[PDB]
């Protein structure tokens, strides 16, 4: 009934760029909706690694001192794409660090690190299960989940799924106050999206995300809460896969796509 209330061209976006895009916003006032190839399975890639900070985050409201734990680790743990930890290999790093560094910069050995913490990826399965989520799996760890095979649904989710747990955790109410705002604050730093949703995005707008990019088979995605002044925040999950494994990716798509998103919405930008 509130969903696709407007039709937008996502279908000559996708075939413009060679594949396929999966698209869900949420607008939180209303209820309605956005939705393209929204159940469709793609490939995670490091999006992934911000739910692992919201696991991290759940486990510290049962454990007071975890952030703050130091986490020493030798070079054997240090995975290519792991621009911060790699300047603190010879002093650790707190466990909030390692999140942080994980969201922000998406550093791959602080992500792996993070893993081991919470029980692999069957643990961070697990903790998505625990707010209602049955649609994620991470099967492998980094750099592994990257293959984005084509039909190979480990390490996936949908574009809604990912959106109605974005909101759980960012809004709702999956994680207790302080640590809710605390992932928020982690996803409104991240460096890493600036040509993604946030291209899409108002300046005077808060918005925080996580991106994701396997480098292959032309896949990768971005994930973010926008809060608009004056109206309630929207929710939004843009993921891209194609069908050649020398398929390149594109930021525009999906900053593209975002604005298509935003425009369903009847959000003025």
């Amino acid at each position: 009934m509130l969903t696709n209330l407007v039709a937008e061209p996502f279908a000559k976006l996708e075939q413009d760029f060679g594949g396929s895009i999966g698209v869900y916003a949420m607008d939180t006032g209303s209820g309605a909706t956005v939705s393209y190839r929204a159940e469709e399975r793609f490939p995670l890639c490091s999006s992934f690694k911000g739910f692992l900070a919201a696991a991290v985050l759940a486990r510290s409201q049962q454990q007071a001192d975890l952030l703050d734990t130091p986490i020493r680790y030798g070079k054997n743990a240090l995975v290519p794409w792991s621009p911060i930890s790699e300047k603190y290999l010879t002093t650790g790093m707190t466990v909030a660090e390692l999140s942080a560094a994980a969201v922000q910069y998406s550093d791959n050995a602080a992500a792996n690190l993070l893993l081991k913490e919470l029980g692999g990826p069957a643990g961070l399965t697990a903790f998505m299960r625990s707010i209602g989520d049955t649609t994620f799996r991470l099967d492998r760890w980094e750099l592994e989940l990257n293959s984005a095979i084509p039909g190979d649904a480990r390490d996936t989710s949908s574009p809604r799924a990912v959106t109605e747990s974005l909101q759980k955790l960012t809004l709702g109410s999956a994680l207790a106050a302080p640590q809710r705002q605390q992932f928020v604050d982690w996803l409104k730093g991240n460096t890493t999206g600036n040509h993604r949703i946030r291209a899409a995005v108002p300046a005077d707008w808060a918005v925080g995300d996580k991106t994701g990019t396997c480098g292959v088979y032309g896949t990768a995605n971005d994930y973010a809460v926008v809060w608009p002044t004056g109206r309630a925040p929207i929710v939004l999950a843009v993921y891209t896969r194609a069908p050649n494994k020398d398929d390149k990716h594109s930021e525009a798509v999906i900053a593209a796509a975002a604005r298509l998103a935003l425009e369903g919405l009847g959000v003025n930008g």
